[PDB]
């Protein structure tokens, strides 16, 4: 079973207590991990509520970074949103 989210709904997790974001139409819930990202809070904070897969990309992430990232799933966007 996968939970589906709409763009709509992930643009309000944008706040102190929860930041989510998406990366390869996948939604994460980096609420506890700000604090614990290398590269800062900052970076994941201006792209939270939104797609971030590009700026991910083009940072450049590790293949440890990415097996990490997969804990934080929460589910995907939904299909009509795509
Ligand atoms: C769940 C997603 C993410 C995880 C688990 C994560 C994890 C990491 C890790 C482990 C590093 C250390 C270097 C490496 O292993 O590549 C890193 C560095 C970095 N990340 Fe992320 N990251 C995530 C999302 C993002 C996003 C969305 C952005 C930008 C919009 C971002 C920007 C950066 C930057 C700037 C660095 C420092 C690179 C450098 O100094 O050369 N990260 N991240």
């Amino acid at each position: 079973a996968v939970k589906y989210y709409t763009l709509e709904e992930i643009q309000k997790h944008n706040n102190s207590k929860s930041t989510w974001l998406i990366l390869h139409y996948k939604v994460y819930d980096l609420t506890k991990f700000l604090e614990e990202h290398p590269g800062g809070e900052e970076y994941l904070r201006e792209q939270a509520g939104g797609d971030a897969t590009e700026n991910f990309e083009d940072v450049g992430h590790s293949t440890d970074a990415r097996e990490l990232s997969k804990t934080f799933i929460i589910g995907e966007l939904h299909p009509d949103d795509r």
